């Protein structure tokens, strides 16, 4: 639309949340095309990423790893004032999968301790996609180190199934899934650096084996296990969003399904149904609906179990409510 | 369905048979719905899985890597008595990805040796699903020492293409690849060992580099060729299912194609079609439909061809019948 | 069809020109069925990957890495002469995913040194395909030395999405990614060889480290950069194919999307949309649809990172035209 109308239209500022959880937003779009406004400071910082005190040192979006979930609904515009603080060592900027031009404002945005900029762009297309940092000569050492994560641009009208038939969640999560390489000595050892770049050479040479050291989600083993679970009720209506900026994925929920799953991550794609496990590849973000049918403990996974269980691949879900003897039954307990 | 309901339903015995081949079923389904009953006996047993003599301390459902393939139809329940003998050693459990609660029932039917359990589910969503042990704490290496399976929940009224007309096979096979990591000794030279438990901390080193040392069809290198070799005629109509319950997989049908591929293996999600290579995410089971034109021998591969071809990951199809000119012919033979 | 109707068929001998541009073609198809002819002469030569001077004996279809694209329209009659050099030391033959019968073909081409062959075969399903080498016993060694390349053969009514509408392309690049499995002496330097034979064993072991040294587009690193980079214009539509005989690959045009993507690479199967990320496995071809929309330079990559900045897997746009601030604005450049 015209120039005097892009600027018409209304400016709001939204208060991010740190994943798992989600900032506040309507499905359904509220009012016409808005500008959103985020804010995110970049943060350099050391993180305990498992039980044996293995650091990393993480290039975080707003302090977490993953960064934020951005929600916008589709032909608003997002536009993220990223800030990169005095006290950080790199350069960084941010490519917006959802976004066109620039490669996805990584161009636009490349700012050195010290400095701050404003990418604005139209979010064209329906779907969950993936951000990420990506300095020129140096992409995939800031996204293995965290620099990373997803957003969310809705259907004005909200979510639908294959058929059409209206597609309503009662709470989302957002699961943002690192690849970590750390270097290790000799002796088997991970290795603790002083600053992030004298990780470098050591750091590239076990990425090129493609085989991480850990697989984790929201930062750490274990870090969406026991007393941080996600939780439901039975009979409430979950999405969960799952991205993986570097390497491939396949979520499973232990015990349940995904109901419909936007394996691509995009909304005009019809999603795939009754899945058991879903791929999501390096690169992308993929969105899984399902309605909770039995009460306990769930385990969510990228079913590569070696990855899930030795690397650090697993979150947990408690759930609330009544089970089913229909659905499931023990006959008979485990006995002589 | 309430209790009484479900006791009132007819109950049917079935007896199952070894991969690649299927038991016994009717494509769509013979009245309304049952319980349907199935027993494994689980066994720890020494495998060879090369011509080398390589060994794996196999923990095998009925005795076979992979396990059996159960099929029921759309809401039938599904009761499995789960045996562990006395003679074993582990305690094993059951998770079907096709049921719904108590992590797919492995919460449910944690058995100790010389105890055995009985497990009822309700079949609620129609496709092929995988089916392993998990038990907490070890579940990659219940996993990749072949303890997995997959069952196949058939819609009523059979298949069906992506516009609903009907899709009847004449003949089902069921291939179950495997990831295995046997560890080395210093020479290079295959370990072997006196008991499951004894290659545990060599085996997870192994499982940690994400890389097999064998990739296999039916427990080992070769095992479905030569008097294995699945077979079929031209004109025939074949299901072939696929599982992987731990990593990715690409099947390929060499000289062929998947005509109908269920690539989520779900029914509910319309199936590809003329695929060349399809693709199984690890943790699930997929199903390809095909309709044999040519005779002669078929090598059926996951298509990454280290793993088809150096790893073990090929399995025969030899196929009777006329060969057809018009669909392909040597012009020229190979000539000086 | 009988031998004398398709003796009756006209006959058009096409010239393939070398990837990552096609041969001229119509989309929509000139009149009825035709057996179109190619020609190819296998050369088995010495090829650099990279800056650095790497080496790799390549067995190259038609003297490069991947082989031309052949285009076909469907139930066109693909008819190859295919020659073995007597200056080359090992038989190769053509297995083609688009065929069916006798392993794609492979069967009936085995041609030693000093031999050639010509095979026809129908092109009955639409899609792009893989063909590749595939001499028994030897078959990814062929294949990782870059003997594979593929085909499309479209629909005789040309391309369109999956409601109906019709899909016409400006221009069409196919993009061969090649994992390379390059030896390294003590001091992690890669190696040469006098004869290809000579470094078969050393390059055996990379290859069951399912690991590539060098995972490279149009047979080298950087080889679509530079004054080789693609180009396109704001407005103007692109098909995108892509192969991968014989590992996953994930595509990604970073500042774009792919409009419409038949990732399984089959044209039966509707284009999934507005991608970000598409994935191909290994042993298949997929292609994308994108209407550029921004101007300036694009990244074309694998989107497992460091595959594409590590290992090789990255390709450029150059792209002409006028900027559109209403996709893509930076409100305030990186500042103070
Ligand atoms: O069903 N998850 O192992
Ligand atoms: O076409 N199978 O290598
Ligand atoms: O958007 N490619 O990193
Ligand atoms: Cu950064
Ligand atoms: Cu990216
Ligand atoms: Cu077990
Ligand atoms: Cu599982
Ligand atoms: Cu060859
Ligand atoms: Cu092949």
């Amino acid at each position: 639309a015209t120039a005097a109308e892009i600027a018409a239209l209304p400016r709001q500022k939204v208060e991010l949340v740190d994943p798992p959880f989600v900032h506040a937003h309507s499905q359904v779009a509220e009012g016409g095309p808005k500008v959103v406004e985020f804010t995110m400071v970049i943060e350099e910082k050391k993180i305990v990423i498992d039980d044996a005190g293995t650091e990393v040192h993480a290039m975080a979006f707003n302090g977490t790893v993953p960064g934020p979930l951005m929600v916008v609904h589709q032909d608003d515009y997002l536009e993220l004032t990223l800030i990169n603080p005095e006290t950080n060592t790199l350069m960084h900027n941010i490519d917006f999968h959802a976004a066109t031009g620039a490669l996805g404002g990584g161009g636009l945005t490349e700012i050195n301790p010290g400095e701050k900029t404003i990418l604005r762009f139209k979010a064209t297309k329906p779907g969950v996609f993936v951000y990420h940092c990506a300095p020129p000569g140096m992409v995939p050492w800031h996204v293995v180190s965290g620099m990373n994560g997803a957003i969310m641009v809705l259907p004005r009208e909200g979510l639908h199934d294959g058929k059409g038939k209206a597609l309503t969640y009662d709470k989302i999560y957002y699961v943002g899934e690192q690849d970590f390489y750390v270097p290790r000595d000799e002796n088997g050892k991970y290795k603790k650096y002083e600053a992030p770049g004298d990780a470098y050479e050591d750091t590239v040479k076990v990425m090129r084996t493609l085989t991480p050291t850990h697989v984790v989600f929201n930062g750490a083993v274990g870090a969406l296990t026991g007393d941080k679970a996600m939780t439901a009720a039975v009979g409430e209506k979950v999405l969960i969003v799952h991205s993986q900026a570097n390497r491939d994925t396949r979520p499973h929920l232990l015990g349940g399904h995904g109901d419909y799953v936007w394996a691509t991550g995009k909304f005009n794609t019809p999603p795939d149904v009754d899945q058991e496990t879903w791929f999501i590849p390096g690169g992308a973000a993929g969105a899984a609906f399902y309605t909770f049918q039995q009460p306990g403990i769930y385990a969510y996974v990228n079913h590569n179990l070696i990855e899930a269980f030795e690397l650090g691949a697993a979150a947990h879900f408690k759930v609330t409510g009544e089970w089913n003897d229909d659905l499931m039954t023990s006959v008979l307990a485990p006995s002589g």
